[PDB]
């Protein structure tokens, strides 16, 4: 059920555009684009969820990264989505992100963002 | 200098191993192990990192997720680490987690925990 | 304006409310009552706010505390919300927070629990 | 114990100084001094924390916020730290923080650092 859910396209709750493949064991793959922040074009992803979750109406697990190096752009930085998928008629991924810039030691206090983005199978 | 500083064994603050492998195309692959929660033996990871950090003496970003579901075990959560490496002779990975469970709707405000871990080359 | 737009009854996404006066010195006091957790009736709240924001369309940052003790209950724990918050028409407060709890040493690394509330005027 | 510990100065891991009481009620008032950011000289802070700690050895659940506006700067953000102080010869505060500037509705996003601060009473 979380297998044939999660793969596919996915929209966050503004502008970005996260592309998805779940595999038989566990792993993520795909690419991301974000409308914010420095960013361009598309970037790759890779993850895990759990492939056999619970079936008592709990979410599946699952987070992902993506590093922010592409054929275009170089952020120095990466983003962590940790959250769940939802399934049904409304399916959802509900996500909290951690996204870590390569800074100094001294500037290391001020290296994390932390935010979340919820995603939906329609824009 | 970070595809061949990353590579190999870490271990955090207390009793967990990350052991990784820094691909040139900026993926991490490997396996962890944690001494807490609800775990026994490893967990397969995968991640990705700036494969062409800066020069001016910052950090390398990165990420990864594990699943926590094994041959053994299945805890019905994921964790994502996101931070940097810090090269040099005390060489670090300092990073910010988020350890999400599948939830209920009803209990998915309490469905993520949040934490912090330091690695190192030796325990 | 951020002042005179703070000070009263605030709802967030589900069943929890949030009273608060803002005082001229930046201090935020009132109660806060949760529909989650273990959290009967109301709860001491105090913070602080900027009393001076910019004025270039930017929210107005804000913060409180509620440790979990009242006259019913105590859950060892305490709440902290970060936010902003954005004045108009559909008044928010946009939060994430911290909720800690008393742990053992051993059990610290899964002390911390990570959400977000966004409050509203109205239910 | 949790009263009579809480009370006096603190100092995190680097060069901030956390000036503390905490009353009989529940409440903590004092300053907060940053040797990073945008910040000079003492910030009113106000908090919560239990006051009926459990006795079975786990930490005392705490949280402050400090506004970052005094009579020299105004940064328009605000910091939370929510942790738990752990008794003993060698006693600490150890915290995760949220720190939010105030944004643009377009900037929302990343708005929101955080953090980990872990306070001693000797620097
Ligand atoms: O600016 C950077 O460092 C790289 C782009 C970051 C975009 C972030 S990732 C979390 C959030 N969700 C999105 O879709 N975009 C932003
Ligand atoms: O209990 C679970 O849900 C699975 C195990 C979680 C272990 C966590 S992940 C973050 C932290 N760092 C570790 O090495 N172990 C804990
Ligand atoms: O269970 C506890 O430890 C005390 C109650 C916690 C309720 C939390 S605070 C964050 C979130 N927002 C709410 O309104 N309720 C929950
Ligand atoms: O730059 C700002 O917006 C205001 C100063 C922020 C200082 C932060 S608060 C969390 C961390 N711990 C400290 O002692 N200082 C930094």
């Amino acid at each position: 059920a979380a297998e044939a859910g999660i793969t596919g396209t996915w929209y966050n709750q503004l502008c970005s555009t996260f592309i998805v493949t779940a595999g038989a064991d566990g792993a993520l793959t795909g690419t991301y684009e974000s409308c914010v922040g420095n960013a361009e074009s598309r970037y790759v992803l890779t993850g895990r969820y759990d492939s056999a979750p619970a079936t008592d109406g709990s979410g599946t697990a699952l987070g992902w990264t993506v590093a922010w190096k592409n054929n275009y752009r170089n952020a120095h930085s990466a983003t962590t989505w940790s959250g769940q998928y939802v399934g049904g008629a409304e399916a959802r991924i509900n996500t909290q992100w951690l996204l870590t810039s390569g800074t100094t030691e001294a500037n290391a206090w001020k290296s994390t963002l932390v935010g979340h983005d919820t995603f939906t199978k329609v824009k």
